[PDB]
């Protein structure tokens, strides 16, 4: 059977020297495989800046980091291939902004989250205050993937990520991304500590 892409990449537009990703999810019977093309060709995580990551439930992930005017901004394609003769695909553009010519309402993250050092057992709340029209949507993400939180311990407070009762796992990289209609905008990534 013909696969089918149960979620499509978006379009993406993002300021200069930040991070862009893009999120294709597929299926089928045979399990089909993932491939990103940009300005069709197939893009490789082996290339500097380009990361490409897979995750159960038939997702792909391509991350590039710091994107540059001229050289990452085209159009992309999420290509999913059954490998017994079927593919399907969806479009997505990156759009770059350079200085101030961001689209108006572009969200803004007036405070991302800090290096934090917090004591196992302890809650830490880490910060992402961000602006935009429309009102931003918040999510996080850690060691470059979102952050899982079906984790009864992880929690949104008006954006800001709660971890109650720290584990030692919970160390890692953390940033959070703030998006609207009319743009995207990942926070620094900062350090979280956790002192045993």
């Amino acid at each position: 059977h013909p696969p089918e892409i149960i979620r499509k990449p978006q379009n993406q537009g993002v300021r200069v020297g930040g991070v862009a990703s893009f999120y294709c999810a597929a299926r089928g019977d045979p399990p089909p495989s993932i491939v990103w093309r940009k300005n069709g060709k197939k893009v490789s995580g082996t290339q500097s800046r380009y990361t490409v990551l897979e995750q159960p439930g038939g997702i792909s992930i391509l991350r590039i980091e710091p994107v540059r005017a001229g050289r990452d901004d085209a159009p992309y394609e999420c290509v999913a291939e059954n490998g017994v003769g079927d593919a399907v695909s969806a479009d997505a553009t990156l759009t770059i902004y350079e200085g101030d010519k961001t689209p108006a309402g572009f969200p803004v993250i007036t405070q991302g989250p800090g290096t934090r050092v917090i004591e196992v057992g302890h809650t830490v709340l880490m910060t992402c205050k961000a602006i935009g029209n429309p009102t931003p949507n918040i999510y996080w993400i850690k060691n470059q993937t979102k952050v899982d939180m079906s984790n009864p311990r992880y929690s949104l407070k008006d954006g800001f990520l709660q971890i109650e009762n720290s584990r030692e796992e919970d160390q890692g990289k953390y940033e959070c991304v703030a998006e609207n209609s009319m743009g995207t905008e990942h926070s620094k990534a900062t350090n979280l500590y956790v002192k045993v």
